[PDB]
């Protein structure tokens, strides 16, 4: 009568697993759009990585 | 010839004006880049670290 709370708890632990799979796919999606969006801005303004560092933080 | 000095001088006046507009345009282009860059880094919660890592791994 308790190994029915124990099993419910396993079903949730599984849905938690699927959420994290989904979460990681979104994360990855967002990483690739940043990467593309970054590179495309750098291309349009003719900016290098050194330029970016120069702009945001010359001495790090 | 002093007709070509009137035309010459109006051409200079305009080159001056363009040189001025082009300085402004460089400044503004630089600001746009930086504002866009920072906007995108905020949208995606990215830092300079992350950028260095993506472009120079």
């Amino acid at each position: 009568r308790l190994a029915e709370f124990a099993a419910a708890e396993k079903a949730l632990q599984e849905q938690m697993a699927q959420l994290e799979a989904l979460k990681k796919d979104a994360g990855l999606k967002r990483e690739i759009e940043f990467e593309q969006k970054l590179v495309g801005l750098m291309k349009s303004y003719d900016k290098s990585l050194r330029d970016i560092i120069a702009i945001l933080d010359p001495k790090l």
